[PDB]
């Protein structure tokens, strides 16, 4: 019951957080902000993918034969890299007194960028590789632990500043992903409800913030 009651509430938030960001796509911005914009496109691309995975689930779930929980990783192995480029767009957007938009952030770091999304491809490997059982749950926890941690450093070390705002974002983040790690160790049931909440944090309540930064941005352009 409970897999399929939070796959309507994830589906319901998915809807509202959609609504919410196609309107911040409209309001007016500063040419310096726009980077804004490209990241709630990236994350309403995201929502595509989480959305077909959502309906996926309600539908399949009505009658299932085996533990279809690997069948998350083929939404996450697409939607993660592009979190994870949408979190350097958020920082160099926070620590750049410049304005600074995709394009340059890309071209000047395309091998680094690569470099996290390899460190993340190796840690959904490991948690694909444990969720089919072909190794063992501990050796899964303890690799995949290894990758999300190495994909977190690399993201702290080039993109974070020492400030309240830079922690605040960058350690909230980390624990939600690390949640999904923590996901990993419980019963079918618990872990996908886990799953089914945690989406909504990682995914929807990313968009949020990022439209909150919008209407921030916005106003001050109004008032000016």
């Amino acid at each position: 019951d409970n897999i399929i009651m939070t796959a309507y509430i994830s589906i319901f938030v998915q809807i509202i957080t959609a609504i919410i960001s196609v309107y911040g796509l409209f309001i007016p911005l500063n040419f310096k902000d726009i980077i804004l914009r490209e990241i709630l496109i990236l994350e309403l691309i995201v929502q595509i993918i989480e959305f077909i995975f959502y309906i996926w689930l309600i539908i399949t779930l009505q009658s299932i034969n085996e533990d279809i929980t690997y069948v998350r990783y083929f939404d996450w192995v697409l939607t993660t890299p592009v979190m994870l480029l949408t979190t350097v767009y958020f920082f160099e957007y926070m620590n750049s007194d410049d304005g600074i938009r995709k394009k340059e952030i890309n071209d000047r770091d395309y091998v680094y960028l690569f470099y996290i999304c390899l460190s993340n491809f190796f840690m959904l490997l490991i948690g694909y590789l444990g969720e089919t059982k072909q190794i063992n749950k501990m050796l899964t926890l303890f690799g995949g632990s290894f990758f999300l941690f190495l994909t977190f450093y690399l993201l702290y070390v080039k993109y974070t500043k020492e400030n309240w705002m830079n922690y605040i974002v960058f350690y909230f983040m980390f624990l939600v992903w690390f949640l999904y790690g923590f996901a990993f160790m419980f019963p079918f049931s618990i872990k996908n409800q886990m799953y089914n909440i945690l989406d909504i944090v990682s995914k929807n309540i990313y968009s949020i913030f990022i439209f909150i930064v919008i209407l921030n941005q916005s106003y001050k352009l109004l008032l000016e």
